């Protein structure tokens, strides 16, 4: 609805200006964790060294009682440890919610300069970006915060299906979208208590009888991509339920993978090893990449490439996945002998 | 858009006031009978006790020589007939067509008190709801019909699977939706095996003997009618399954209809009644393992694991979507209570 | 959008006046061939009657060095050739590069009677048509063009996914759209196989039972094009599937052909000889189809009235739309021996 | 851009029901006071039996380092004052600024049962109203304010002028617009300098034949035209803002009476002078208080067709006719002479 | 509506970036020249002195067999001269005309980098922005131009005055709008005496009892048509401008017609005759004892906000954002007028 021109101006006297490009960093795998059991507090500095993102939890699944105390070890751990190259994200809680406002306003006022991007449950449309886009560029003037929070919107309704584009265009400081498959699914009526891949009566009857089950989610996240690319934004797959079964995990992350997610969260230790192998960037693609950048050395012209003009735009996405795997090639080896850094 | 401030306001004056809610009611079945055939219209009361809803059909398969006897035909029924707890609908002749005006013009005028939903054929964008909610609220001011009838959008066109949102939005009236397999099917130039899948569409394995895995045509339809449905307060509907014959496929296409947010189907024999009744019933099992859902986490708020399952708030209201339809259905059925917990 | 009564005028004082609806002629297959080589337009006068479409590339896979070599063999291939009922396109270099400039005013200024449908690759946004339909409009004035030359869009960018109902609207030159799957799979950051077309990894898990689970592959298109379909059909446009890239595999390519007509595709491209019969077999137009459609037009001698047919009501709407299934059966039924076998004229 | 089905549910689990309808009331005369200038916070008790609706003001006029002290000054009016029958708002900081956050909610916290309108200054685009509207909400279920407070936009940009049609459907708490003559000159680059009257040097030189007169023209028909139409188009109310000339009594009803003819419900005063010449100027005209009690006369259960002088009577004009009569009857009960001519 | 992310980036590969805010510069008149008179091509080094903005005319009143004598004229003036603080621009023709090609081809080729803005008849829609747009970037990279030109869109049809939202909204080349009045009256089936108004339009007083006749007094013409193309403009960051003022001879008409642009946004208006040259560079600028007031209005109030009393009249917060205005624009006339630099003072 913003006009370009307004669109990215700071929409408080005092806030950091608003982000042109999304910044590049890795994120195959956003880890959850609950912020009010001291146990995983404790382990928190160790585990965030093997995630590239970790996201407290505020919303669902921490009980009503244990709300003030989820902020409060939020503030703790986030105060206490240097995350080094790990990104932090938190999800704070639903916009109608008594702890929302609470949340947003302590969180910036404790670690605000330690926040990367700042999760908003159960999106219903522009509006609801609006408000937190206005909400974070006044507490950032007050508290003096160098870096915007960007926002990151869960696609968990009917609605914010509906209300897509105008969501992933209503702010700068829009990061992307994670799909929550259980939240949308009741929105929906989808008649089904699973959290994730397949279900057993979701397929195709042959004639006369072999029977094909199908994917539930292939118009979610074609939808989720293609709105989220053509903004400059990144689609992620959300949770996978079934905590035990690791390979009916890695098949639904690989199917986002391949329609064009940039990673999935993990709800416990296990799930962290599977999101970074299934969303770590495709080697072939980065050594494309890399021979985009040779033919055009400053960015600049025309070039072809086995037969194919390269241009200003495939530079620019050859420069992010090639910036993407070096950071990548920096904490693992093996990947980095496969991309040639 | 009508601003919500004028989306409320009756149209004619003296008509009832637009509903802001739709009623709450099983509709797993939408069974359909021509009112010209007077054996068939003997056989309604009885009917009546087997299905969710029963729909006069003025349009496919009436001759033309009989459409003037098949409204005759369903204002006497509806006259005759004490329907209790199934809702009665029509679907009327299309809106281009030299019977619409009279179909519901002699309709309304006689038992508008007793029908509630008109099916509406091939609406391809909100123009025709336009027509039809101000048509009808003049009519209902004539003849003073107390509740609003509502206002069932079929969809059989291309041009109207593209405004799918702009129907869904154009009227309060609005009830929902049902898809046209086969007239859809014939619109985009699809190629199916009456209302249902094709055996050669599929992927073929990478290259001895190469298999072949069957996909589904009507994922993107089905999916994108959910979602502007439900976005709305509308619901959706699996139209009619032309294979009467083989009832293992119908059975199949109406639950993964079912599965997707569908709320229920057309039954065009007595065969398919139920059929249609037990695939938009939850499954035993389902709602076994969602009961279980609900006793976890009685607040429907914090954490569990069931067989090594995580559950939270969101599968807490997944639980009570299953659970809700679970208790509704059972009412009405005594012998499906049985197989949950009554 | 334009209003009606703006969308239907010619932009330029001397501009053919614009169609109203769109030629119906055979398009089951789009034959592509790069006009600089010389043997290849030595054998085009006899590929002619292959193919239901002859599209002359310019852009992806032509040499940079050979630019104006196939910009000029296209418009010699194109001036010397009597193409009888095939129809004669062209892809031209992409809207931000150094040679379409020159492309579309070079070919207009020559063989602009002769064009057909104008290919505009990487269409983004309406913005596209709109520069493309006003300096086609500028061009057909100063050349005395007779009919107006179409514009069928690639998609290749999520942006233009996007803007697909834009796109199918911006003016009466569109056509239709072909996907092409290689550049819109890179654009969406999707992985595929095999130049696109594919990637086995993308199925459904079986639940536990055994120790082998089942894994169901699916179709990683399948939105894509479903969505195609509904907004080309709702235009008056038509969906056609692009290049299939595994040009060695024929069991794959009559795969991923007849997946594209059965969702309703009119045709698709061919890269190579041997996907030419693999595209008319599977894009011939079913029998049942047009046998309903003719007892319409029986029904209804002249078009008006109202009739009924297997108790479907029709009306003069769906008599032109009996008419148009009907004539291009009988142009397809010319070259087909099984439609010609399987229904006759 | 919110769907009618959930345009009407509020923002938050334990914020009021929404309102559908604006509330019925006189507002002829909006007055506008400095909360931190201790010789009017003791005059506010009386001040508010003589005026429609109270204003409090935080932005434009306030100086810098006075801004907490005005806060807390309204605070403290509010909190120790009874209004009666008089509408009490507060125009805020703009939505940029460092003081609205607290603004709103230490006002709401401390007087939000009180408070019936809040003025939003700056408006540029439905996105202001988003922000408003859910922060209002939140705030609102964290001190049980029991009915909704409501939004008032204040034109004052050319962005506001284009998002007009936006910015009036944003909200359910959308109660209307003022228009803001010398910010909105600013933001137009408007060449006047003349808080709210006209210029003379806007007009029409007529064709030569002795000296060619001069017709002077008015600079803001075209403004006032589009925020009324937008405004009704609504159900909103739109208002005009400050007159400045203080001492010229007659500029002032002039620029005012334009307003009221082109659909205004009243205006702004900045001094007491002001206090009469709105409520004169703003109440309503006799005959439309006159044909609006025989629409409500034709039609006693408020449904079904009636016909009055020739044209039809429907509900929407039923209940515009009583919402013109309830006003009226209100503008009686403290104007005697008023009283007789509307028939009470 | 084209996307942020993408509003900005070039059209064509090697297209210089898009600007992100207009140049700001002294617009107060827009001085147009056939260009295919030599008389008036032998002059334009001096006369370029004297105007803020220089237009050359291929379109209107330019005829038939003279258009490609003038455009080569523009070519020629534009080659040889140098500008200095002076805008060069082009209004080339009509997008349907056999001569727009051409036009917009030959003068990028030859004096692209000297153009500043490009000036297109009957703007109806975006979609002719569009066009413009693709055009010039694809020109700009073949010709290796180093700033853009931007697009400046003449109104002269009901169509564009209705689609002016989305036409200001279609291109970062957009530089604003003028006013086409007589071709825009034609369009609307309006009737004007010279663009210029009619005396026939005005509101007729009721009866007093001894007059002879009633008075009769005359409105504007063109008050919602104006007020419509500054609020669109100002909000989009463009720029609003009166076009031509037929009537070159009656000058007090012309000068109290610029003046009413003047107050309500416009920031200058075209001139079709050296003796309109003057009034257009007087009515646009601010009045001294207006901005001598301004500078009065800041200085009361150093950090921008609460009252002060100047004169006996009060100020505000809005007060000092108009003072603010009518001396920034001071500030950049006196870098280009040498008098007005001496009334000024600053």
């Amino acid at each position: 609805m913003k006009l370009p021109i307004h669109f990215y101006k700071p929409l408080a006297a005092g806030a950091p200006q608003p982000i042109r490009e999304l910044p590049v960093r890795p994120e195959r795998v956003i880890h959850f964790f609950p912020p009010h059991v001291e146990k995983i507090r404790a382990r928190i500095p160790e585990v965030a060294k093997q995630v590239d993102v970790l996201c407290g939890n505020l919303e669902d699944a921490i009980p009503i009682d244990a709300k003030e105390a989820a902020r409060a070890g939020f503030i703790e751990v986030a105060r206490n440890t240097d995350f080094g190259d790990t990104a932090l994200w938190v999800r704070v809680n639903a916009l109608n919610s008594p702890w929302v406002l609470d949340d947003i306003a302590d969180i910036v006022a404790t670690v605000g300069n330690k926040l990367d991007v700042m999760m908003i449950p159960k999106v219903e449309g522009p509006w609801d970006i609006h408000f937190v886009d206005q909400y974070l560029a006044l507490l950032e003037a007050k508290h003096q915060i160098q870096k915007p929070i960007l926002i990151h919107a869960l696609l968990e309704t009917a609605q914010g299906m509906m209300n897509l584009e105008a969501i992933a265009g209503a702010s700068p400081r829009m990061h992307g979208f994670s799909l929550g498959p259980a939240d949308l699914a009741a929105s929906r009526g989808m008649k089904t208590t699973r959290v994730g891949g397949g279900h057993p009566f979701y397929g195709v009857l042959a004639d006369p009888r072999p029977f094909y089950q199908q994917d539930l989610w292939h118009y979610t996240i074609a939808r989720m991509v293609d709105v989220a690319v053509a903004h400059g934004l990144r689609a992620f797959y959300g949770p996978f339920g079934d905590i035990k079964d690791e390979a009916a995990c890695e098949a639904q992350f690989r199917n986002a993978f391949l329609l064009g997610c940039t990673g999935a969260w993990s709800l416990a230790p296990n799930q962290i090893p599977i999101a970074k192998r299934v969303f770590s960037p495709d080697v072939n693609e980065v050594l494309f990449a890399k021979r985009i950048l040779d033919a055009m050395p400053d960015g600049s012209g025309v070039a072809m490439i086995d037969g194919k003009m390269q241009d200003d735009a495939t530079w620019k996405q050859a420069k992010v996945i090639v910036d993407l795997a070096r950071m990548i090639a920096k904490k693992d080896p093996e990947l980095a002998q496969a991309y040639g850094f």
